[PDB]
């Protein structure tokens, strides 16, 4: 069948559409923003909360649900919109998927469902989100699993908890994008806290490969899987690496930590290896170079 | 300080207000419905999503957050309102509690966050709700805990997962209330499925005692605690018990199971015993008699 991608104009979604089409799949792309300029492509422009979702899902066997408001920090002060985009739209989409007979829905969830854990975050750990954004992504994934559990549903859900994704095309509000502009263009970036916080930074090419594997693995019911590298790097170390790669001093200013940001993320990578055969291939130094090079050419 | 109860006009809230006042506490009651006809009582009428919550919280040290849309089954088809009442209102209340310097917030959560588990449901089990209602109660409790975790918050949260509460005043959409009307008044009740589903039915007097203990225990940070009996009884057994107690045949009709209802709940009761000194005192046969007697007098 054909594949539908929500959030297809965004950072991860646009890369996914490209790979799905390259692999021969007919893609239906849904987003309220325009798509950037072998399988066919139909662009459906509109809001998940306004579109006739059942109509959008005709002949669709697999849905990749990537649409969301994704920023951790604005979620404290924009909560109605985060609920509307991240939770209500998910419920409407899942109901439409039951009605349209979709077979598989892969939902983008987030490492922010774990909250503030030291060391390795495993899919059997209790979610303890520290931001309203993390709560909305937890609610979206739990809702998707509740729909898959209905006795009238013939669908399975793959809930993929991605870890801080970067690379060519990264959303411009994320740290690595801002730091690259602070280096190549001298546009200052604020470091929120002392920079010792850590992230498991995962390159978008590995995330898209994991998504493709969920489009293809044999059906074994629903699953919750971390998609990350298992290696965490500090903000200060990313700054140093960027200075080294470019021979330009990043324009940084240290400022106050932002409530809701967790101190460290690190994925347990074992379940995705077992279930999908997925292990991330790109480490940060290689990946950071890819993003710097893409950004240069983009400017 | 004074105590504020949201949802104070409802089933559990009205009993809580009575006990708080009887114990000498000044109570501020908030609900969008009118309250039923030693500590003082101020009735604040309005919607949590419209009121000036900081103003409502002046001089309030402890908040009991019981307002919600509580029905499991309508949540599939009323999801915007469940989000608005159960999640958005919770976020607004918690932000107001941080701004007003409230010290302790006790949040009514629900056994429906566990989903469909056999045997004993423990606070260390991963939540896997099977209804959109369960997702909204999970989101409300997780949000409350995220606010308590903020570095600027001087507040602790007690998230109490109640198990199927009954007794005098029970909401009329719940099974025991409907079954009592089907017995005392012959108004037929539909049994949803074959009646072999089980619940841990907890009497409201025990729930109010657990709530009072959370108003009083020494502060040891935030906690998630089941409030139940640890004994589950089937729907068919409740029917038989009601027939026995009354000498009237309940007017029942078996119908189709309702998607989203879990097959069994049973609380693990240990953590509330450890943390609060709470063990439920009322078993179902005694409690069912209390509710039947109250309903007779109420008719
Ligand atoms: N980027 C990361 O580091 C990361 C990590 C974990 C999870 N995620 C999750 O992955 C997904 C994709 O993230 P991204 O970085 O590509 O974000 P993005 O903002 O680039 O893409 C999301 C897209 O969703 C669209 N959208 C939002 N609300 C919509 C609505 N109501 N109707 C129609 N379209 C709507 C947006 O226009 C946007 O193009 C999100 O669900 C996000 O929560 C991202
Ligand atoms: N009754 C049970 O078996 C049970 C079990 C587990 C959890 N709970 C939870 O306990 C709490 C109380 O349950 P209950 O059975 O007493 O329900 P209830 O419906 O009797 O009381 C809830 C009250 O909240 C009010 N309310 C709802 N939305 C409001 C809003 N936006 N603003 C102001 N008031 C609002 C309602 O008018 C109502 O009086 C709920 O949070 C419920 O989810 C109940
Ligand atoms: O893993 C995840 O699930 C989340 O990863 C990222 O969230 P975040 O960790 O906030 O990513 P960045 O915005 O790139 O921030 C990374 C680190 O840099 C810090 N930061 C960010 C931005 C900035 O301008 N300055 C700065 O110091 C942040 O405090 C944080 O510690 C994505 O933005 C979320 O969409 C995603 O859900
Ligand atoms: O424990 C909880 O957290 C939940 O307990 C109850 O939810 P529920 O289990 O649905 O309670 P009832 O409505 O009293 O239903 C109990 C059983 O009776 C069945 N039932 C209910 C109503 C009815 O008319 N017929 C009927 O057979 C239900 O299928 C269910 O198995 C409360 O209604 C929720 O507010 C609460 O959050």
């Amino acid at each position: 069948g054909d594949v539908l991608v929500t959030g297809a104009a965004g950072f991860i979604g646009s890369h996914l559409v490209t790979e799905l089409r390259n692999s021969g799949r007919n893609v239906v792309a849904v987003d309220r923003r325009p798509l950037p300029d072998t399988g066919s492509l139909r662009e459906i422009r509109g809001d998940l909360n306004s579109l006739n979702l059942v109509d959008c899902l005709k002949n669709i066997s697999t849905v990749f649900h990537l649409a969301a408001l994704p920023g951790v920090r604005p979620s404290w002060t924009q909560f109605p919109e985060y609920l509307r985009c991240n939770v209500l739209a998910t419920q409407r989409l899942m109901e439409a998927c039951v009605q349209a007979g979709v077979e598989r829905v892969v939902v983008a969830s987030s490492s922010s469902v774990y909250g503030g854990a030291d060391g390795v975050m495993s899919e059997d750990d209790l979610p303890r989100p520290l931001s309203p954004y993390g709560v909305t992504k937890l609610a979206a994934e739990r809702l998707a699993l509740a729909f898959a559990a209905r006795g009238d549903a013939e669908l399975s859900v793959g809930a993929l908890r991605f870890f801080t994704v970067y690379g060519p095309g990264q959303r411009p509000d994320m740290f690595i994008s801002r730091l690259i502009r602070a280096t190549l263009r001298g546009e200052p970036v604020e470091i929120y806290g002392d920079g010792t916080q850590l992230r498991d930074f995962t390159h978008v090419s590995d995330v898209v490969r994991a998504l493709m594997l969920t489009a293809s693995v044999r059906d074994r019911g629903s699953a919750v899987l971390n998609i990350g590298t298992g290696s965490a790097v500090s903000v200060n170390e990313v700054v140093s690496m960027t200075a080294e790669l470019t021979g330009l001093r990043p324009c940084t200013a240290y400022g106050s930590a932002r409530i809701g940001d967790v101190r460290s993320t690190t994925a347990d990578v074992r379940q995705a290896q077992s279930v999908l055969g997925f292990t991330a291939r790109t480490g940060l130094r290689e990946g950071l170079a890819t993003q710097i090079e893409w950004t240069r050419r983009s400017l």
